[PDB]
């Protein structure tokens, strides 16, 4: 009989009748490949963490009403297992919205059919969604629990609610009965908000333990005070002790000393307060998981977070600063920490325009697109990331630039305009809503929406994307839309329909092959794509989704590349989606290239 | 159908009836594990050479008469294929002796059963045993010539002989004969030997193509003018450029500069030459297969040779030098080179006693032991390598000290002596013939010897190891021996039998896991003994070779990671043979360090 409780009288965890308080680190498994689970988590048993927590991202698992992935990389139970085989227990937060810079703060974008729905709420059609979807996954976390032979010692209900507008405790209730029904009566269900009377207010329910985070900038008595007036009884529980912080493209890199983090997880510590470092690996935002923030800003692709583990895994001088402040408190394992991954330039590669976005949709969109008077959305039109094509004709002779607008910024997020093969520029979120076009009556007026990410935090997260609102042409509604949701990831797979089925430049796909050879143990090694040129775009190895890049703006200019991906003796197909502007018009083709480089730049200007 | 040749106009090699010519490393595929074969010689092709060369020791691949090795890491069919892969073209040299800081020069000691035998010579007996192993190697060999298919351009045969003292042009010719016999006559042949008439003059034989050796230190222009003495025509040779330089235990490490390398090579290049870089990779002389020169003084574990690959096949400055030399007359290939190989710091290894020698007889020699009235040779007692121990019995007291000695200097090469479970110390090859003991009439007097390497250059390659001659105590000699020869390979793979001032030689082993599912582990690392003298190290029941940080100038010795497993814990097993750290009673002395840069180069 196994038993995981909270001791009232103690202000204490017991765990099988002890005395028990953890050190916790934050690692999100949809966020580092399966391939190196196992490297992170035991890492992160070598600098004294006794658990690891984790967030259920839902979007990450039913992308489309039920149909689910819980294998390879989205095998939660496989990775739950792994830390529970390594001696780790778990604290799970399964949202069901997790905020953590992820899409739509991991709530599926197909939600958003029901076009009124309120998100975090009450909402009827939102809670039969929500209720759906637990069903399907507290079953399977069940056995997972630690008095059912498992790691999860404590379970996280939703994810600082108190910071949402809407205040429904209907909500919160209706998470702790169905959490209760699933899970049995036992189970510690906690709660976490930021550590303010302001935050708990809407935040705290009664049956579920309240927890506060803050950083390295808060003071601890006074956040830890601001706990103790909904807890007056019970462990001391920062369940995100922040290491580092967030990114936008356009802004410099996020860091935190390592210093400051040091004195304040020993502070911590030294009170009995049960911790959890965010982040302690962040990893990556692969293909078009990343999230933003409101007025839009989008996080780009490397979660690195400034992480005691670096975004490749490594161990920096921040991982063995914060193991030393452990080794105070409690005993460290013994033996050697597995290392750093190795890191190999491969160098140059060249590429080559294959086709155009406007010369693939017959592959993009093989069923043929939806017609409509008005533009429809991403949602509407059964599309939640990457990329829709919009088009129509213009009305009008522009052989004198005519303004293309969107009156109610409706451009969400980001366009790629061309007239009849010919690119006009970029229409912004925010930033720009009317651009110049010309063009004769009659041309094609083509624009590549984008969706940068779902907004993952405030009140805007039923963010539907696409050309949410209309166009206008010299002020005139554009009507008449031919609509092509693009499958790219198919389409890249099967390079562009090639392997079969078994100043601006027009969007399109370039490709290159390298090589790299078998015999040898030490490759492939991880390593690290640059694309000095480039402007904005996608990428894809073999066709693994690496996610975007965009140099133009940084801070990151190198991403990722994991060697799980890369092949021996067979040639290893770089795709890149370019979208602005591509270094491969004149004819030095040896300009038309990305390179593989052994550093991370992350951190630039 | 294909054609190699020499054509004497050109003064040049044709390959194909095109000029050619060849710009090689060494590597031996006997001092690198077949793990890691593909990845040297990989990274000898990204320096733009285009052939290898590699010695074949008879002893590596019949360490009985007619018991063949020729399979995994003794495969060098394999290893000669593998080049061709690549696209490398192959200079072969199956000796029958090759020199090499190795082993007896690559001769197989049971040749010593007769024990006037004259190595390298006509002597009959010697000869129809290099017929038996030709007639198995070179068939072998045959398909992998150039001519039929293959990677082999030119063989060389035998190795300096002009350096021999024999100078039997009787043998030469014999080995011509049998060359020709089983690879057939197209093939080239041709002999290497210093480059000075007073070496050229017993080496060189009609028909048989001449080519020099230098070094740095050498003038190319005079270096070559004696190959031209003996061969005014063909293309100019330097079958073995120095690119660094062997090593002994006890003396400071061989280094040779970048810069001078680089010059000569150049040099030689512009002039037309073809050459071979010795060593391109050295790798590892593991278990016992290191050689020793006259006077006997031993190589070393490491055949690091300061080569422009390390001993674990790093990339190292002279790499990047060389590569960049050959770019100036042949582009080189493109892509990226494959990398140095990580290395990782396990740490520190607690070990724990086993047994010590005289415990584990029974394991060591299941056989019992022989007797006979003076002492019996390795050769004699039927062991190769590492150890036997020779057994008698006091015949006088020594409650006062009293010399046991070797009057003759007939230990070979060392010997660990102890009276009754008492260490004594250590008699000496060349340095100590006598040691005082001391004990009781009727106790046991034991020397546990150890070969440290057959002599692989000169005169003295007859080296039948042992006690080659009487042991005196007070003057009189000693007699009636209980000799034990030690299987210590099989008994340190079972574990001393668990799996079916000085201190007396021992097994002392230990423990450490790796864990698996970590897909950058296991890696390459180097192993060190800081506290302990002189031994034997396994891992895994493989045998690394010899340690001995007590005389330098090698610390470290290399564990390549494909021993390592992570689904069971790895076992170190060290035989300490003069001193160990671990009566004392802290425990965590006894122990060893892995790090992750090698110490090759202490002083
Ligand atoms: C400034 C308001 C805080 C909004 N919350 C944030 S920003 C960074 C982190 C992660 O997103 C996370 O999943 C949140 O719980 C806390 N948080
Ligand atoms: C002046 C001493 C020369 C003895 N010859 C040597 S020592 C290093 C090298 C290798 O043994 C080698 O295999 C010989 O052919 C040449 N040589
Ligand atoms: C934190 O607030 C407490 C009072 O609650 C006070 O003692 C202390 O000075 C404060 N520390 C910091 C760093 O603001
Ligand atoms: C578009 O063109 C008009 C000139 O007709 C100009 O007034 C305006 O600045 C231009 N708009 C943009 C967005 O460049
Ligand atoms: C576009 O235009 C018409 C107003 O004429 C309106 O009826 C419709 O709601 C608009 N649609 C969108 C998506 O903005
Ligand atoms: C890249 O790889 C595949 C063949 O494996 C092929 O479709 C494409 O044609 C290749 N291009 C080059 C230069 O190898
Ligand atoms: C080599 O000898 C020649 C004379 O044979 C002389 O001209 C030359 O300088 C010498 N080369 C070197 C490098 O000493
Ligand atoms: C001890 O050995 C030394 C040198 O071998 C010798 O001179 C001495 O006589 C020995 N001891 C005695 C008791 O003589
Ligand atoms: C040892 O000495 C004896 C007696 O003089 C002699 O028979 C024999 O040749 C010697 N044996 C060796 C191996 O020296
Ligand atoms: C393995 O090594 C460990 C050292 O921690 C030792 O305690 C144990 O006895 C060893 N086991 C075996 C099977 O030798
Ligand atoms: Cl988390
Ligand atoms: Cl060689």
């Amino acid at each position: 009989q196994r038993m995981f409780e909270i001791d009232y009288s103690r202000d204490s965890f017991l765990k099988d009748g002890q005395p028990f308080r953890y050190t916790s680190g934050s690692i999100h498994y949809s966020r580092v490949p399966r391939f190196y689970w196992k490297d992170r988590l035991l890492k992160m048993k070598m600098a004294g963490l006794n658990a690891i927590q984790t967030y259920v991202p839902w979007n990450f698992h039913e992308p489309w009403p039920g149909q689910y992935q819980f294998s390879e990389d989205h095998d939660v139970e496989y990775f739950l297992r792994l830390a529970h085989e390594l001696g780790l227990l778990v604290i799970l937060r399964p949202g069901p919205y997790i905020c953590a810079e992820w899409e739509m703060g991991g709530l599926p974008a197909w939600l958003l059919e029901k076009e009124s729905i309120l998100l975090r709420s009450s909402d009827p059609d939102y809670l039969a969604a929500v209720d759906k979807w637990l069903g399907v996954l507290l079953p399977k976390m069940k056995p997972l629990l630690y008095q059912n032979g498992g790691p999860v010692i404590t379970v996280q209900v939703e994810n600082e609610y108190g910071s949402y507008f809407a205040c429904d405790f209907d909500y919160l209730r209706f998470l702790q009965k169905r959490f209760r029904h699933h899970l049995g009566d036992d189970v510690v269900l906690f709660t976490t908000d930021g550590a303010h009377k302001t935050f708990l207010k809407c935040g705290a329910l009664q049956g579920l333990y309240t927890t506060v985070d803050f950083g390295t900038g808060s003071n601890i008595t006074d956040a830890f005070l601001s706990q103790r007036k909904c807890e007056p009884k019970g462990p001391l529980i920062n369940s995100e002790f922040y290491t580092g912080w967030l990114d936008h493209w356009g802004q410099p890199h996020s860091t935190i000393k390592t210093e400051a983090v040091a004195s304040s997880l020993y502070d911590i510590l030294a009170r009995g307060a049960s911790v959890n470092l965010y982040m302690f690996i962040g990893g990556t935002n692969f293909a078009y998981w990343n999230g933003a923030n409101s007025p839009y800003a989008a996080q780009p692709t490397s979660y690195d977070y400034d992480a005691p583990l670096s975004e490749a895994g490594d161990l920096t001088e921040k991982y063995f600063a914060l193991r030393n402040i452990i080794q105070k408190f409690e005993k460290v394992p013994e033996g050697p920490i597995p290392p750093s991954t190795p890191k190999f330039a491969y160098g140059k590669v060249t590429l080559e325009k294959l086709k155009t976005v406007g010369a693939a949709l017959d592959i993009l969109c093989p069923s043929g697109p939806i017609k409509s008077l008005y533009p429809l959305t991403f949602i509407q039109v059964k599309q939640h990331y990457g990329f829709v094509l919009y088009r129509t004709t213009l009305p009008q002779d522009c052989s004198n630039p005519a303004p293309l607008s969107s009156p109610l910024n409706g451009v969400h997020d980001r366009a790629y305009v061309a007239v009849d093969g010919i690119p006009q520029g970029v229409l912004e979120r925010n930033n720009v809503i009317t651009l110049n076009i010309t063009g004769k009556a009659g041309a094609t007026l083509d624009l590549l929406v984008e969706n940068m990410g779902r907004v993952n935090y405030g009140a805007y997260i039923n963010d539907f994307k696409g050309l949410v609102s209309n166009l206008t042409l010299s002020s005139n509604i554009l009507t008449d839309w031919t609509i092509f949701p693009l499958d790219t990831e198919d389409a890249v797979r099967s390079h562009l329909g090639g392997w079969g089925h078994r100043n601006y430049t027009l969007p399109a796909f370039y490709m290159g092959n390298f090589s790299i050879p078998s015999g040898i143990p030490d490759l492939p090694q991880d390593t690290f794509i640059q694309f000095p040129g480039w402007t904005k775009g996608q990428v894809w190895i073999n066709g693994f989704n690496l996610g975007r890049y965009w140099p133009a703006r940084g801070p990151q200019l190198t991403l990722f590349v994991p060697q799980h991906i890369l092949m021996t003796s067979a040639p290893n197909t770089i795709t890149v989606l370019e979208l602005e502007w591509a270094p491969c018009s004149s004819d030095d083709p040896e300009l038309c290239a990305v390179t593989f480089v052994d550093r991370p730049v992350i951190g630039s200007s």
